[PDB]
């Protein structure tokens, strides 16, 4: 049907109805077919690097070229602060890939495929029309189902440019049908020997009641590195702060001392991070200048090898016959297809559990960072990156929603672990299966 019938549909209707008995797993709404997706979460992670130039920028940066790398500020004060400019613009330009591709590509956001266990999804970023760049690679992984969580790391081995995180959510409706979801996790972006943790931000979903349903962040967000320097992150929609959506204000400290007070901020940034923002140095006001335009800026999608040569783990090929269905828009289809597929990992978890065997995850591994730690877990490293960035930013290092400090209400949560998915490179270079 065509978008202005969605709204008052038989099937949107049932739709919102089954939100009210809504039980936790957003998997179990009775989505319509024109209200689904046929790309998979495992996908997500590319979104983190779909600007290969502003990923790489900061390993170009160096004492003696710095003030030549800041485009926004040629007398910037230093090496350490024209990177975290340089990183800060990256992180900025990787939201409208995250949140706004679907309503370019589908109209709309909506509910995408419900990753099963093991699932993978590799590609790279080829960068021709860069030598200097070299191949950057994308590795993702559900490392769970029950809950949702996917695993990534994307790296560029000759500029010793490399990413790593995982993802997962918990959502829940508000009266008035907005969807609230917190995200967990975190990233860590290291620069050659410089490192950049990020903390993703919370968000809600609107128009689900006129079924045409969009992002739009809040909260904050934030960006913590090994130089001491701190970028703050706040996010707002429609009004409040700003007078448009998707609105945002970024301010840079000396560090997280500093960040207690906006007027210690060496620069502040505002705008709309899916459109145009201007950057302020100090106070001077009366100079600001162009921060990102994403309007200017076209994203390069990474390279996926053809179906025909995927690993029956590779996301793409697994779910083809449920893609195939959803784009079709056949009820029965997408209920076949995707029943057969999430059955047989049914009957796979009953076996495991019935034969006494655990899935093993493939590039990932869960680090116990608690105190009390479980005795078969591996437990962190003693310059654990994660541990000093966090404790540099105050960050609470529990399963606590992404972004909590240490002594906030989430953080005082009884009896919450803090065990986090690592990427271990080794791992991939034994790989003996699956190539790019
Ligand atoms: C849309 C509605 C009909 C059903 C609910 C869909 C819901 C579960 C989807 C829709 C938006 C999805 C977000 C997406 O906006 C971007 C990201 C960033 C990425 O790094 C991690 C995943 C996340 C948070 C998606 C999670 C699933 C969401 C909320």
């Amino acid at each position: 049907m065509d978008p202005s019938q969605y709204a008052s549909s038989s099937s949107w209707t049932s739709f919102l109805k089954s939100i009210a008995s809504f039980n936790g797993d957003l998997s179990s709404l009775s989505a319509p077919p024109f209200i689904l997706s046929p790309i998979s979460l495992t996908e997500f992670s590319q979104y983190w690097a779909e600007h290969p130039e502003l990923f790489l920028e900061p390993s170009f940066i160096n004492d003696d070229n710095y003030k030549e790398h800041c485009l926004i500020d040629p007398e910037v004060e230093s090496p350490e602060l024209a990177r975290m400019l340089a990183v800060t613009k990256w992180f900025i330009s990787t939201l409208k890939s995250q949140y706004c591709s679907r309503n370019e590509s589908l109209g709309s956001e909506k509910k995408p495929l419900n990753p099963f266990l093991g699932e993978l999804f590799v590609g790279k970023w080829e960068n021709k029309e860069h030598p200097e760049f070299g191949e950057t690679v994308l590795l993702s992984e559900q490392v769970s189902h029950h809950p949702p969580v996917t695993a990534f790391s994307i790296f560029n081995d000759k500029n010793k440019v490399k990413l790593q995180g995982y993802n997962q959510i918990k959502a829940s409706f508000t009266k008035s049908l907005m969807l609230t979801v917190k995200q967990f996790g975190h990233t860590m972006l290291d620069i050659k020997d410089e490192s950049y943790l990020v903390t993703p931000p919370p968000l809600h979903i609107e128009g689900i009641l006129v079924a045409s349903p969009f992002v739009e962040l809040e909260g904050k967000s934030y960006i913590q590195s090994s130089t001491g320097l701190l970028c703050v992150i706040e996010f707002s929609g429609r009004g409040y702060f700003s007078g448009k959506k998707n609105s945002f204000k970024a301010r840079i400290y000396k560090d997280s001392k500093d960040s207690k007070d906006k007027e210690k901020a060496l620069y502040t940034i505002s705008g709309q991070w899916s459109g145009s923002s201007k950057i302020i140095k100090a106070n001077k006001k009366e100079e600001s200048r162009l921060f990102y335009d994403a309007a200017r800026i076209p994203a390069e999608h990474l390279n996926v090898k053809p179906l025909e040569e995927q690993h029956p783990l590779e996301s793409r090929k697994a779910w083809y016959d449920v893609a195939g269905a959803i784009k079709l828009g056949d009820f029965n289809l997408i209920a076949k297809t995707k029943t057969e597929l999430e059955e047989t990992q049914r009957e796979l978890r009953k076996e495991e559990e019935a034969k006494g065997i655990s899935w093993q995850r493939r590039w990932f591994k869960d680090f116990d960072y608690s105190v009390t730690p479980e005795e078969g877990a591996l437990v962190p490293e003693k310059d654990d990156t994660f541990l000093k960035l966090a404790s540099a930013l105050n960050l609470s290092t529990k399963n606590a929603p992404s972004g909590t400090l240490v002594g906030d209400k989430e953080d005082r949560k009884e009896d919450l672990s803090s065990i986090h998915w690592r990427f271990q490179r080794e791992l991939w270079d034994e790989e003996k299966e699956i190539v790019l």
